């Protein structure tokens, strides 16, 4: 379901992107995090948070922290206090 591709996530319904995450290394300790959509069809079912957690999942590994600049991702990071350790500013 969810696949990996330079500095993105995303997911592919036939072959056709219906979301992504798009986030940018800075230097050897930051990445921002973009951009995230999420085709309007899915809606209800939480994918937007899900790409933002694998997002946060390989920054942990990588020992980055991480800017949330797509107001979505700017969002999850305000609600999620498990964020809190791995944002910077
Ligand atoms: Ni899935
Ligand atoms: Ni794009
Ligand atoms: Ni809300």
């Amino acid at each position: 379901e969810i696949r990996e591709g330079h500095n993105k996530f995303y997911i592919n319904d036939q072959g056709k992107q219906i979301a992504e995450i798009v986030f940018v290394p800075t230097g050897e300790n930051l990445a921002i995090i973009e951009h995230t959509d999420v085709d309007e069809s899915l809606k209800g079912q939480g994918i937007g948070k899900q790409l933002v957690a694998k997002v946060v999942e390989k920054m942990r590994r990588e020992k980055r922290k991480i800017i949330p600049l797509c107001p979505f991702a700017k969002h999850e990071f305000d609600k999620t206090r498990e964020y809190d350790d791995i944002r910077s500013a």
